[PDB]
């Protein structure tokens, strides 16, 4: 299922628990950006999923803030978990930095990432 | 903190009841005005614990899975914003709404939109 | 069309000069109150040239590569929305800016944004 | 370079002309969604990209209108072209589609876009 340690294209590890009633906790590393070692990421996803082949809504956020690095910023990855297989999860995701109220047009960043549990 | 803690509502007429804990952890409850979806929703997310205290926003984000105890929507929401303090305190966001689907249809699984909160006394 | 066509400004003092065609097309010029940029840049695009008469909004979108005889980027917007006719004419949109990267940073190529215009008598 | 015939992972045919002045002008087939043949796309793209390996920055749009079908709707596509031994272009994208001021709120989806001059 959704519990396990996963890896996106960049390399980044991503280890999730999913509770039974829908809740997502674990730990983020990213091979990118400003940040280095673990982040705590929480989250939420659909506990009954529909019985017609669908994917498995899911989402999760973590702030780029831990013991190491404060990168004032924070993302949420929207997508869903698809069984089977070679299961995987397909996110969208948002990185929003902390602006001036100026700057805020320039303030947040769009991607996607695909996770496998594959180690790099 | 104190600050992000409390009672937001959007311009959706939706509801945001959120504490901010010391360790960074968003937790409380959203209801929605719109979409396939009634009651409380459990909504879980972080935000940046220490932010600049150069009059920049707290970046932040929570995600709220569309199933409660009454209805199931198979889909899941996250928001990803920055709060911004004082007299007038403003969550301003974007979001990601992504509904479970088959493989044939996920290019359509995603809808994007944006979201400003204010907080209520 | 005679609806879309004329001058547009946004809430960041941007202006979008655009005619509509019969065909669908969107010509016209677009200046940026914002960013790495200055004076007027090429912007193209396409609109529903036979929308429902149902009062819904006219889709709609545009882009601008962010290069003119002056200065150049090396980035490019998308815009995608909706026009509201009637007295208080609006284009509601979602937008994407994209900068040329290297493969290391393709990650962090896009920002993603909203802009809310509003035509000018 | 950017002129040719791409394919994305849907299936979709994007055909495009690209002028010396950074202009992008063409034809676009879709494998998905509620439309069928050729659409116009019209765009613009960085005709004088960086010189230090950097993508090159580019957009398009179509209006979901020909003589068959008008599904109310448009998309832009956002993105960079890599060149070199097998070209991409990576792209993001939004779809709205003309709805009511009140069903606004859900009137745009977001997606991936990752073409190639590989036929299917
Ligand atoms: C979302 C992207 N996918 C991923 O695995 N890491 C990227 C995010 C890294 C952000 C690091 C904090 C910063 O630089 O602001
Ligand atoms: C993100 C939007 N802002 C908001 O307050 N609610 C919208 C989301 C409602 C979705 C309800 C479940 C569904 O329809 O999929
Ligand atoms: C899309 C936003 N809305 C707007 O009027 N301009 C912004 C874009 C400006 C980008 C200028 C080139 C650059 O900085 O990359
Ligand atoms: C953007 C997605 N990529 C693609 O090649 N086609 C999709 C768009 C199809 C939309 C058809 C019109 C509609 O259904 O509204």
């Amino acid at each position: 299922g959704i519990t396990g340690t996963w890896y996106n294209q960049l390399g980044s590890t991503f280890i999730v628990t999913a509770g039974a009633d829908g809740a997502l906790t674990g730990t983020y590393v990213t091979a990118r950006g400003n940040a280095e070692s673990r982040y705590v990421l929480t989250g939420r996803y659909d506990s009954a999923p529909a019985t017609d082949g669908s994917g498995t809504a899911l989402g999760w956020t973590v702030a780029w803030k831990n013991n190491y690095r404060n990168a004032h910023s924070a993302t949420t990855w929207s997508g869903q978990y698809v069984g089977g297989a070679e299961a995987r999860i397909n996110t969208q995701w948002l990185l929003t930095s902390g602006t001036t109220e100026a700057n805020a047009w320039k303030s947040t960043l769009v991607g996607h990432d695909t996770f496998t549990k594959v180690k790099p």
